[PDB]
């Protein structure tokens, strides 16, 4: 109903306004080193870690950015994204080989400066949102330059697609853990979202050419040929490998014991299949181009992750399952219902059916009445499935806000598509 | 017998010297507007052509710079190289968009202004060469500005490969005769020369890798699945497409009307294929591999040539016949006989089957005894099957000295290394 869709929007609203938002606004420049602190413990206070990431100053650029173009934050997150972009050019930036370094110590040098393409991705979408978010000359400056370099240092001319991790020297890195061997899922989609942006703020031929190349890869190559859901590492030729920690890690490693079939290589993330779902359709619209370019795709993705992923009992998406549709993990971590919040929306827009409406405002009340910390405005970052928190830290060099900010904006924004339509 | 390969040898080098390099040191260098004066009639005079093109001006840098490093041409070639890379880079380089231009006119005013691949190919061999003879950096500088410039504007990071023709700004062709839905043998062969010498020069991990990327390509995508001999176009996806004729040319086209099955497009060319396979085998060599990494199909290559493509009875290379070995273009042209001497001698080198010296003789003798012009130095451009001219212009636009100077050198090395085996 309309008032049912009035009231979910309103709740985000506030919630984005008063709750989240204010969270960070409230402790993360930096006036002294530099750049973003983004270390807070259950109590929000921080958590002391030396480091200051690239991936944390990159999406940290990416939401202040973001949410100004939206209006919100109260006018001050241009300036904090300006800030955030000073760290990255004048402390990230590699001066002799070029491209950003993987990460800094809170005193902002150096400490890992390898060329890791999971960070450069980030780079390039957020400089390139930083750029139409503040008309700065600069995002769009060096996001070009990290796309020149990854087309020049790593893209595979004979398989296609990208190696995804170099020495500071742009020499690919070692195989297996060292990273220089496998094409992942996780660089693949992130460089379509990236390139999206990307190809927003230049409008020039090459991108929209790569970005319309990238997603003829995620489509042809990483998707799984028969049930279109992401399957996460690949050797060079596309062949699938065995999945692998890289020595280079950006998140905290959770084994489940409860989990099904710990040792099947067959699982799939109904949170990453909807996010490249949501993430196409986007990509769709700034090529001006319908949904349905790539109708059995979307539907694939979106079907898979509704009729497994949902929890309809206690609420929220699970974290993964097989390709075939078995659920092997039932925890409730944060990125994956941040990221079905939008994707429920779009299958809802694009699809028509009635499940995915239910679908959605299961994840929202999930994440409103379980998995937010109201008292301090972040989101817990993994709980059991019938949502008590099992890991509590609020926020790391992994975990900042941006899958949360840019799933609350970006699901207020559907949902008002959805009632006017 | 040793007596025997002496024999050829002498006669290459007295060649070489006396007849080849002077008819190009007494005519090219063009004081007056920078560059290279190559229109050459049949009595080795100006035949009047406004133009100095992308291929002719860099060909000739190669051949000057490579001839001057194998000790030939009395010290003069180098200082030649240098003038032509100052017309390279001071008449024929965007400085706006980067790359070099496809056509000036005798006054080095830019004429064709857009970004052709297989001219760019040129430029990157010629420089890399130029500055491996010299010493000067401006040579590696501006082959890796262009090396830089294919990764970024031309690589299909999709499919593989190279799109081979853009605009001065670098936005892609259009389909069909405009160059911009094609992938050629042409083209992604000489790409491999160039990136051979540009690895030479530079010994960065980034060029062996492409190199080594570029290398099978043209073996897992564009020679014949089963025969290994060229096949000229591909659509983007690399399913072999009608050839067709672009606006874009770099050679004059001939109509055999004697020749057979002239809408059969199984067609193939015995020196492009012999180019390719002795050009793969000095890659190797630059690589530090061994020729059997790629056995199959250097001995596919080569068997093809010998098999069908020599005319034992007068002499010389046939132009075309199938993959399947039915030869259907009998006629005789200059840059064929010049890449068969080259890789009838690696044949022997490599397969030390006694057949590809005797194709090597038949060819020495069918071009030192009706292919060269003695009483001026240069080569008849096109000939009848039985050794009598056709066309007669001694050189234009797309006919220089590169085929031929190279042939000349590289035979009289690879004569030396078979007797001293």
């Amino acid at each position: 109903t309309s008032e049912k869709i009035a009231s979910l929007r309103q709740e985000i609203e506030t919630y984005l306004n008063t709750g989240l938002l204010p969270f960070w606004i409230t402790r993360t420049v930096d006036k002294e080193n530099g750049g973003f602190l983004t270390h807070f413990d259950q109590f929000g206070n921080d958590s002391g870690e030396d480091e200051k990431s690239l991936i944390a100053q990159s999406r940290s650029v990416f939401t202040y950015s973001s949410a100004h173009r939206a209006g919100y934050g109260g006018g001050v997150l241009a300036e904090m994204a300006r800030h955030g972009v000073d760290y990255l050019i004048n402390n990230m930036w590699d001066n002799e080989h070029g491209g950003f370094y993987w990460m800094t110590n809170r005193k902002g040098e150096v400490t890992i400066d390898q060329k890791i393409v999971y960070g450069l991705s980030f780079c390039i979408y957020s400089l390139s949102e930083y750029t139409l978010a503040t008309g700065d000359p600069r995002g769009r400056e060096y996001a070009e330059k990290t796309f020149d370099l990854l087309q020049k240092y790593a893209v595979d001319t004979h398989y296609g697609g990208y190696f995804e991790m170099f020495n500071r020297d742009w020499t690919l890195k070692g195989p297996g853990a060292a990273g220089g061997d496998r094409k992942t899922l996780d660089v693949h989609m992130h460089l379509m979202e990236a390139y999206t942006t990307l190809y927003e703020c230049t409008g020039q031929e090459i991108h929209r050419r790569k970005l319309l190349e990238t997603i003829e890869l995620l489509v042809n190559k990483v998707m799984h040929p028969e049930y279109g859901t992401g399957i996460p590492q690949f050797w060079a030729d596309w062949s699938v490998a065995p999945q692998i920690k890289f020595d280079i890690v950006w998140g905290w490693a959770r084994f489940n014991p409860d989990g099904l079939k710990s040792a099947a290589e067959d699982n799939t993330s109904y949170g990453h299949n909807s996010e490249f779902a949501w993430l196409l359709m986007h990509a769709l619209d700034i090529l001006g181009l319908p949904y349905d370019t790539y109708r059995e795709q979307i539907t694939k993705s979106y079907t898979h992750a509704v009729e497994n992923g949902v929890d309809w009992e206690f609420g929220g998406v699970y974290v993964e399952g097989s390709h075939a549709g078995q659920v092997y993990d039932k925890e409730k971590e944060f990125w994956q219902q941040a990221e079905m919040l939008i994707g429920m929306l779009d299958a809802y827009r694009f699809l028509k059916d009635e499940k995915y409406l239910q679908a959605y405002e299961n994840i929202h009340r999930f994440v409103f009445d379980k998995m937010i910390n109201h008292s301090l405005g972040e989101w817990w970052p993994l709980m059991t499935r019938e949502g008590v928190p099992i890991w509590k830290h609020m926020s790391h060099s992994w975990k900042i806000n941006y899958h949360d900010v840019r799933s609350m904006i970006q699901s207020i924004v559907r949902l008002d598509k959805i009632a006017k339509g």
